């Protein structure tokens, strides 16, 4: 009944706001938009701090089924890749849901993304 605050937080780094909601009892898997999880906005723009958060609890780091993709690639085409680093540190593999060797290979040419293909 208020996705705005809940959602507008993942992106505006209001990590303190998304932290209060899950403070209830593990609920890191609610499509706030219509077909996306709170890990795309956090990865796409979570000051790299928000992604590790809602991931610490559950782990939509792989959940994806209809999105046929995992959030590590979300940061890949973002230039942040500060998350991908501490990301696979948990696993998240890299091609566990992408097309194929795309992951970091066909994703770009900067040595930061290629860091995940390491």
């Amino acid at each position: 009944m208020c996705d705005k605050e809940f959602m507008w937080a993942l992106k505006n780094g209001d990590l303190d706001e998304v932290k209060d909601y899950v403070a209830k009892g593990e609920d890191v898997n609610r499509t706030l938009e219509g077909g996306r999880k709170p890990l795309h906005y956090a990865a796409d723009c979570g000051q790299l701090e928000i992604l590790e958060f809602l991931l610490l609890k559950g782990a939509d780091i792989n959940a994806p089924d209809k999105h046929h993709i995992t959030p590590l690639l979300s940061a890949v085409y973002e230039g942040h890749v500060s998350c991908v680093k501490l990301l696979l540190s948990k696993g998240a593999d890299k091609t566990v849901k992408g097309p194929d060797g795309l992951t970091a290979l066909e994703a770009t040419d900067n040595q930061a993304i290629k860091a995940l293909l390491q």
